[PDB]
């Protein structure tokens, strides 16, 4: 929607504003249960295609129960020792293993299929019964299987049993190939009917309920399913859903690109790049910063992010966009001598860093070339433009309409004397390049 | 096939030549459609296993339509702001949302199952009808379901309806777990029969058609499926297939490994590594360079790559393989003091960098050890050799026959005086280490 | 189980001990085979729902055979040219293509479903026959399909044929979407019954057999399935299972975090971080080091790792934990001026690096805040603590009981004069910062 973008010619960066936050800060857990029956041996002469057919669909059942039994018996550096995403789920699994805890769940779901249960560790969980394979196998099936002559009446029972068993096998293969933990949340793990029902009874605001149920596909991508326990005629697993404790605060995206002096010969040029690119959202008097790509998902002008993937910075960090030389926040940059041509596709446009003999242009599919980029760091709005070419590579601009603004100014690389420029700083900042230069100039 | 490899003792690198390019430069889009019926409520007393069985298979149908409805309502740093792979597909989705555009498609496919359609934005698309669930549900099914007493005749209709519905549910779960965009291209999204049919009618050369239909498995790995629209008794989604606009130009792979001085004691040695490893293909008077691992897939002597993942370099870049000190291209290297033993498996052999007390050897499973590597950077051909051991780690050489060549020369690390060697350059080059040394030598 | 952890206040690191190794060093291969029939055209008038229903399930069969036919016709930098994980499998595929080699397998499995076969390249393989689609289609099905009038008797045969065909289609779609190589090992590729049977007949110790069959889910995550050959009425593919040649040696995990001087103003502080974090296991007189995250999977106090992902270091490397200034191993560190607050979740606790105005605390869900962290690098045990907060981010401590130990000492960053501190070392070491300082101090 109302999205705007500013490009800063001086620092070769661009900021996309107009977005609104939805940052995960809490976790909600609920317990999904399937009712099982513990059928062992069925003394039955078979060979009759119909009996042999239902015995092998019964074999799939015992194989999945067994497979589940085998599961239950057992700036980016700053984000590596982050811990387990599923701790609050695992906390619920520990409790279901306590004696009689599964028994509490069964009795709560004996009369209905959805009930609130107070667990023994203080968390109040919503519990669902999504499949009753127990009373199907015990009632509408097992009597036929417990006389020495076993003759199923009609093939309809073979098909009815495959349909009942089917969801259990879909749930088991997902846990199998994923060591008991799956994300995103399958429709098989939680159907849309059950997920909206769950969201509606969450201890959250009507604001958060309406945000979640308008983007169920995003809630799935940020939820986990955890295989839990399989005892006492019950299968249970924990669904872990996000809670967006930060809502509707301003978010902005920083795009950066290498800024270099413009001599055509390679290596005789000094470069400089802002390293603080990523997503920024205001969050409790500070700024939550998301440096990693694909840790935030955009929908129109709403940003969903998980604060587990963020760093906290002082809110002054945004001063680097408007005044990189400011004395309130030391803005972070890297330096090099690698003048390779490249383009960054922003929200409402494109940044192009053209160096050497490279051919960099911006085109319209019907009109031809609309801008030929000179050497240096320039910018184009996505209005009237479909593609950007850089060397032999074709980039596609985004086609969303917004307000673009070009803030002219001198490239700050021009302020630096190349004879005393620290030209291989992996992770520095503005005043760290200044104090490194102040040493060299005093050596003279 | 005719593959050759050169190892350069002087720069501890190896080049595998003999390959031929297939670089994606264009995108082809076609519209796949499934015909739907908009059945809401069926007033039917059931309970009879057969009727209740077909009502729940009908429930799966409405659940998938709903799930699709929920989707439609809504050197490596130089490759991060690259944009959307699926822009030209999304451009086609925007058009199908225009009024009457889906109506154009329906009428084109009313008489046949494959037809060319001219869309309203100028792109001529090939359109497929792969499933007609409309006329099945409306004709061979719904009459039975619209009298107050509903009795399906035979179980065959329950099974026939599951088979018809089945592909729709397979397509919907893939879009569900992937937020409406999937890659590689499922056989469920596009069968081999439909994909070869599509390739045969593409606006491309008989050369490109024969290349694509000889490697359908690779075309799948480089294609996208995009969920699009679900209105007016039609489901439609866009398949986006690659176009290889660069074909049969020479490609070569650069393998690099750390080159260091050979004192056994750790840290008292200086190291130096070429950083320009990856794939290189000639491309329109320049060289397309693929620095990222797994962005190129090899089949015999053919390299498939996506130019979206490349950088453009001057063709002079290959001079670094034969003369790293050349004055036409500043060859890029890094420096360190980290002499850790390691091996690189090349196309037709292995590079071994052996330092310290490490045991590095090359073996034959029947003959024993064939080469024991001294300290420094050495190389072995894959003829008569199965494995390379480095410390406690076993590497397996590739078993393809080719021409190996060993270019003797002095390790360039020996040319550098260690007392004035910039020994922690993250991203430098030959003449940047030279000018950094020229400063230190004048300080004296 | 008996897990202990030490935190070193001086170097801002923590070591989790008590673990025991299971490192993959060998590969076992076996050949799984499905018996096929090469049915081409069946001259049959149909239209009868039952015949048309079995003809399309027969179509799925030929489509999967075709799809398989299309497949058969065709510190972290030190780990990039590692080679192919599946070399020893591919070596077995080459042999099955030799003339009469598939014929050897068929005759070995003509009388039973599991047999040892001696291949022509010297490897003795265990061979399984998991599905006999040949004699089903040829005997219990094809006679009905080879008179001009084709009338299937009962719908039971349609369902029986779907069940037989079903596993073949599950195997084919996995190979399809994965270019003939899949990991982890599907239950569809190898059932739990077949996998335990295979492990029991492996040429390995009763120790290794009991370790593997107690963790089948881990064996799956470290195994590969390779599509191989489809000729002469046989489908065959190779399963490649790990062999743990290193068992029960001590493993320990190193956790590191940035250590910095504690002035609140940003950038005027020098930092220093140990870069050697990861897993370490004793291995044949040396130490196997696993720098990459998620290349080791933990179960209670057992560590499963693949030595293909490791480096070999001298066993002296562990001296850095107890004496970072030691003269036997040059301990590796990086330096910067980036004092951003962050926390590392260790095995039995949490490391917190608190800098600037950031609010860093450790909480109990019932008691409130239990520790407020001062500026600098501190540590908390997981006893009585559930969460750690750093700025706006909530981290969850692990809830396993163990022995924690806090080794007090002075932060080594305090030993360095900031006026001559090389404050942007990407990959250095203790004595490399010393010799870099010795130059600056002599310049004076």
């Amino acid at each position: 929607q109302n999205i705007t973008e500013e490009f800063y010619q001086s620092t070769c960066s661009a900021v996309s504003r107009g977005y609104f936050s939805a940052l995960r800060t809490g976790w909600y857990t609920s317990v999904i249960t399937i009712e099982l029956s513990n059928i062992k041996e069925t003394k039955c002469n078979g060979t009759d295609t119909k009996v042999k057919l239902i015995k092998q669909e019964l074999d799939k059942y015992k194989n999945a129960v067994t497979e589940l039994q085998l599961l239950t018996q057992n700036f980016l550096g700053f984000l590596l020792g982050v811990g387990s995403a599923i701790a609050s789920g695992i906390a619920v699994c520990k409790v279901l293993h306590l004696e009689g805890e599964v028994n509490k769940i069964k009795n709560a779901l004996l009369s209905t299929n959805k009930a609130v249960v107070s667990l023994s560790n203080g968390v109040s969980v919503l519990t669902f019964k999504v499949l009753d394979l127990k009373s199907y196998i015990n009632n509408q099936l097992l009597p036929i299987l417990n006389q020495q002559s076993c003759r199923i009446s009609n093939i309809e029972t073979v098909i009815e049993f495959q349909q009942k068993n089917s969801r259990l096998l879909e749930i088991t293969r997902e846990f199998s190939v994923n060591a008991g933990v799956t994300t995103p949340l399958s429709t098989y793990m939680l159907t849309n009917s059950e997920l909206l029902s769950l969201i509606n009874d969450m201890p959250i605001t009507n604001d958060q309920k309406k945000l979640m149920s308008s983007n169920v596909q995003i809630v799935r991508q940020q939820s986990y399913s955890i295989m839990c326990i399989i005892k006492e005629e019950v299968l249970a697993y924990v669904v872990q859903l996000p809670i967006y404790g930060v809502i509707d605060t301003p978010c902005w995206k920083l795009h950066t690109s290498p800024l270099c002096t413009t001599n055509i010969k390679e290596g005789s040029n000094i470069c400089l790049t802002r390293t603080d690119r990523g997503w920024y959202c205001d969050n409790a008097g500070s700024v939550s910063f998301f440096p990693q790509a694909d840790t935030c998902k955009v929908q129109s002008n709403r940003v969903f992010c998980d604060t587990m993937n963020s760093l906290t910075l002082p809110s002054e960090v945004s001063l680097c966009n408007t005044d990189i030389f400011n004395s309130k926040y030391d803005c972070k940059i890297m330096t090099s001598k690698t003048d390779i041509s490249s383009s960054v596709i922003t929200s409402l446009g494109a940044i192009v860093s053209c160096y050497g003999k490279t051919k960099c242009t911006a085109s319209n599919k019907n009109r031809g070339i609309i801008k030929t980029f000179s050497n240096g760091c320039d910018y184009v709005s996505n209005k009237g433009v479909d593609t950007v070419s850089v060397g032999n590579t074709l980039y596609y601009v985004n086609k969303l309409e917004g307000k673009n603004l070009y803030v002219k100014g001198e490239p700050i690389i021009n302020y630096y004397d190349p004879l005393v420029f620290p030209s291989d700083e992996f992770d520095a900042s503005i005043s760290q390049v200044n104090e490194k230069i102040n040493q060299s100039l005093a050596f003279i």
